[PDB]
């Protein structure tokens, strides 16, 4: 499956881990994605109401399954059934965010 692990304890919640399937789907390279926020997958046609949800979840720290339109590195648009999981790996506190992308 395609997914990335982001570390919210860092500035701008950057991708610290990206599964190979992710790199395949998005056509980017690991040297390019590591350390950057995932918003780079959004484009001109990406509904902002959809991104407002994903934004609410990350802040309110909840899970969300949102269908949003993203773009590969080449410029090809594709639908992304996006699923956000909160690695509360701690004892209360949030340690990581797990994002799973499914090209629908
Ligand atoms: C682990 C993780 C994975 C994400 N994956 C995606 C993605 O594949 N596509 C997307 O459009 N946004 C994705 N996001 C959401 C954006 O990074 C960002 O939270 C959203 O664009 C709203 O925040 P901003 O207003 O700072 O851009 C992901 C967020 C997290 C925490």
């Amino acid at each position: 499956k395609s997914f990335v692990i982001t570390d919210p304890r860092l500035p701008d919640n950057p991708i610290i881990f990206a599964s190979d399937r992710f790199l395949e789907l998005t056509e980017y390279t690991r040297e390019e994605v590591l350390g950057n926020n995932c918003r780079f997958l959004q484009g001109r046609g990406t509904d902002r109401k959809a991104v407002q949800l994903i934004r609410d979840a990350v802040k309110e720290q909840r899970d969300v399954t949102v269908q949003v339109l993203n773009y590969t590195k080449g410029g090809r648009a594709f639908w992304n059934l996006f699923h956000l999981q909160v690695m509360r790996d701690e004892n209360g506190d949030v340690q990581y965010f797990i994002g799973v992308q499914q090209e629908m």
